[PDB]
């Protein structure tokens, strides 16, 4: 949480390069979602904003495919519908 929090602060500063620099320290430290789903959701909801800046239209597809985590995501049709719609829209 500590190392993830300052990413939003850097976004507030509007310094994308530093955000992309600091984000690389969490890629290998996955499987933190075994008991903390909301932390994983918060993490994924930031690279979407980050990559939307310049032109990256395919990595965000990978993120939305990664929103296929614990059925605490897909058992909520009211938002699961658009969660699975946006991936096929962005492909």
């Amino acid at each position: 949480e500590f190392i993830l929090e300052q990413m939003r602060l850097c976004l507030a500063v509007k310094d994308y390069i530093r955000t992309q620099i600091i984000s690389k320290k969490i890629n290998t430290k996955f499987f933190q979602e075994e008991n903390t789903e909301k932390l994983k959701l918060k993490y994924y909801n930031l690279m979407i904003q980050l990559d939307q800046h310049e032109g990256s239209y395919l990595s965000i597809c990978k993120h939305y495919r990664a929103i296929y985590d614990t059925p605490c995501i897909q058992a909520e049709s009211e938002k699961w519908q658009q969660a699975l719609k946006s991936v096929v829209l962005y492909v």
